[PDB]
């Protein structure tokens, strides 16, 4: 172990950091991102407190409140031609990123 | 020689799926992007059918979902399954239009 | 894969808290110690969070139980189990108030 | 063994008696804590006399009298959040020494 | 049993009582 053999190793622990505490960033967006659409466009009853008491994971209710979102603005045809499919039951993920993309852009467009 | 059968199914797949889009195009969009004077001006027929699908997306699926279900406002560069979903998202709009 | 999954979870989990955190304080203490201005100062997340933490226990939580159940008065090197008791009676606090 | 190896056994052979004296004057000091606040807070049937003719170990009324100081100035949800549980039953010791720290505040605060 | 199948429940539940009711009506 060299002297470069020091230097990148230890630029690439300091990245590897950064990399890390710009994803924690991201899901801190990500989680204010979601709290602000429940409270702005979906029910009472879909609040993070209610369904955690019901015993359900933060990422359940991330995708559960995404997945309402999507049938409450995103038409069915829409849906049907992006997702495949009509039925959101098991399309959590990029497409339901995608999905609630298209959301955000009818909820953008509705005003 | 039914592998070649098969070759010639997915050509005939794809040569209807050019003609739809060339016929569709040609009512929608201009006379300027017609097949020949495109080849005229130098270009193959997989970019022509591309440059035909970008512009149908240019014309009626709106920037908005570009710049989110792409990624990207420019469609320049987004070919693919993405290219895929914009161009069905675009006979959605022109069936609704 | 299922370790990754599991660290993930934990993530989630210090993401969650530290936006409670953040919200809860941002209404309570000042915008001066907001997580831009304080990035901008030079402090790292974890600072950032710990010492958010440590004025919340300067506001709600009084000053004897400091000296007492965190056997010190300054709050200033006291941050582990014993901060998280702190801030749990800052949290009665502010729901009594 | 040389000189230094003398003084040293010498040395921490006193500093162990001094801790030990120390230790004993801190017991002391606890006795005479409990005492008083058994007197001016809890009533005259948790006095040490009546507990020992009951036939209960010294440290024992201790933390009895500790348990019901705690529970009579200490709110139920400090308790529940410093300790962890409503039952003071089975939180003798340092976590007893923060809930009375806690109770010892109260009192002032109440005066 | 998910979120959408407490959901689907309770609104058929609530749905049965309303239709009860104007039953009685």
């Amino acid at each position: 172990l060299s002297i470069n053999e020091r230097i990148t190793k230890e630029l690439a622990e300091v990245e590897e950091r950064e990399r890390i505490e710009k994803q924690l960033l991201l899901e801190a967006e990500r989680i204010n991102e979601i709290d602000t659409l429940a409270k702005a466009h979906l029910s009472n009853h879909f609040n993070k407190e209610v369904l955690l008491a019901k015993g359900y994971t933060l990422k359940d209710i991330m995708q559960a409140q995404r997945r309402e979102l999507v049938r409450k603005f995103v038409p069915i045809e829409q849906i049907k031609a992006i997702a495949k499919v009509s039925d959101i039951s098991h399309i959590d993920g990029e497409i339901l990123e995608q999905l609630v993309s298209l959301a955000k852009v009818n909820i953008k467009l509705r005003k």
